């Protein structure tokens, strides 16, 4: 697509997020970049109203798909860089079993040179001990993969996925992932058949950083089409 | 499962299916046995009206993924043997692009020893000449991937997977499958994560059968979860 | 050039002489290949009266290049660019706690057939093993066969480990030694390390008398993303 | 096995080699740690001897597969692990195609807590300015599978693969890896069948780092296997 040429080599990247769960509200900058060539992704987060009330690994998701790696021959399968420059509008239901949920709504486009990834996101119905705002969660990340299909009725595509995040007694708490995107722009967009993203994200400090934040790094990378 | 432990062995297979597609009528019975541990069926359809009025291939999915082969490691994820021996429906629209589409309903479930798959399709809006009602099919098939999801709500699956159906002239007819599955018993079935059944099928004739008629071998296999 | 051979269906002929712990016999095969699909059908008769070892463990010495390659992987199919003057495929596969079969096969084109023609000898058998004693269920696994190049012989290695599944719930491995030469003088692809999944359904001609097999296989290339 | 039970945890790792290259004698130390869990390495290395001859990217692979995420399915197939707290011996040859090659000998093994890899290079018959000594990669690298198979007489494995550096020009250095491991101690270490390790990696900077070093984040994961 002509929105890939966009990611032939490093594109800086901001996210901001406002969010609010069970009332309590906080904000999270962040910043890095990108280098889609080979489907990485090096992130850091500053929650800059205090302490992130929420669990760090819990944001992992919401916190810009345009960055894998597409092999060459599934390129045309790529919606994510072919809804670029004008981007896309990303929204999610995220069901954590057995507590509440997160609903999210993102537009992901470039904005000057930079790819800025803009959330708003509520959380309702979270147990106070629980293992999220309990934090239960240990400061670590498993490999998934997110499957992909066309809703072309809607112009767009619907993603599915359920993240394991390891618990602090051995068990695990599954966060099911819905999740639509719809081009912003009235251009040509890619409708893909179905595939999946391989994931790999690793967590980390800043030993220089007091604040409370992530750093991230990802590589993500598209299979299952060989037609 | 408990239901796991009634496809150890070979399977009888009975499949019977009453058909109308823009109103001309059809039946076809079939015939064969399962081998869940190598994923493998062998079935011969016959159409019992006379000459079918649509391409065999088009009917190869609607005519038992209970015969999938569930790796050790993903036998949690195997729905469709964990609803026998009640056994389950299987709904289908199944959409031809630039055609019309078949709706299909079926029930698989034991009837005493055998695995009986039976369905009913109606199809409507196909082209008096389109790749359907003109026979511009070829007489073969290629290798896909089936989607499938968990529909918590339904207590079943939600499966999807586009057909690529090769025409007479080299050009690919896609037939674009939306599936549900859900037990037809009240017993507790399993839910599985996100995977796949890797499938590939070769279409035959028997050079004793004077009938319009279809051999089928098929492999199946479960993939994509390792967690 | 090899690879256009491939585009449609091509009629195979198998033969093959085999000695077995002294027990002599001949097998002919016969049917076709649709490399677009991956897929092999073939029938095998032994000529010679019953087949002294189990029907499976011949199963991969009775045609790789009938494997789909997928078109992102095509300049890595050695097996057709070898096309039509052929390849020789040579294998030791080693029962294990049993005896080894060693062949050797030319694999090309006879006018529009692919033929394969095969020596087998097989040595230090068990009379009372799984092979000689006949103890192998009629069935089959699904496998990867890992492929490597062999620059210095401009052709390839190829190892893998066939399960057998016996009659009394265990498994027989039958590891396999193999590697490819091109007959002719012509240009070859030597391909990066990738795999062929193969699965392979056996049954039998209800009409047929003579001890046989049928086969159908299908060989998909993959691994490869660059 | 008994050493599987090593890598349940956060493990420090310890890196050190010697090097020649054409006659350039150098030594790197490099430091981290290992989550095998998640098959997660994190490391960081200084030329302690000023300026590295040779590209960085070049010499990656030599500096830990012990840390490999085999998942639970395949856990019997570990070489690397059972071999552990005595260690392997780890030797390669790398041929760089129209250029040198570089011959390897390391331990990799417990010394205390720590899991150190120490290494001796030399490398011959690089061309003076060719793509290594010249400098001519970039700084960066491709996702990798690296195949494995059981080496019976020798009690360890034998491993191949080929390493492809992207070059300034836009073409690519490849690097043709013969690799053998055979265990230090005489107990008992897991054979295994043939699979292979999808490995990535993340190279990058230390930006209050003055000295000539490399920072290094890689994924790897044992594949293709499922019996």
């Amino acid at each position: 697509s002509k929105g890939e040429e966009l990611f032939t080599g490093v594109v800086p990247i901001l996210v901001e997020l406002d969010g609010d769960v069970n009332g309590h509200k906080f904000s999270v900058s962040g910043e890095g970049e990108g280098d889609a060539t080979y489907g990485k992704l090096t992130l850091k987060f500053i929650c800059t109203t205090g302490k992130l009330p929420v669990p760090w690994p819990t944001l992992v998701t919401t916190f810009v798909q345009c960055f894998s790696r597409y092999p060459d021959h599934m390129k045309r399968h790529d919606f994510f860089k072919s809804a670029m420059p004008e981007g896309y509008v990303q929204e999610r239901t995220i069901f954590f079993k057995d507590d509440g949920n997160y609903k999210t709504r993102a537009e992901v486009k470039f904005e000057g040179d930079t790819l800025v990834n803009r959330i708003e996101l509520k959380g309702i119905d979270f147990k106070e001990d629980g293992n999220i705002l309990g934090h239960k969660l240990e400061y670590n990340y498993n490999s998934h993969n997110v499957y992909i299909m066309a809703d072309k009725q809607k112009n767009g595509i619907k993603v599915n996925f359920k993240i394991r995040h390891n618990i602090e007694d051995g068990s695990v708490q599954l966060a099911d992932h819905y999740q639509q995107n719809t081009p912003i722009g009235d251009g040509p967009v890619l409708l893909p058949d179905n595939h999946y993203l391989s994931t790999q994200s690793a967590l980390s400090k800043d030993p220089n950083e007091k604040r409370d934040h992530m750093v991230l790094l990802e590589f993500v990378t598209a299979a299952g089409i060989t037609h």
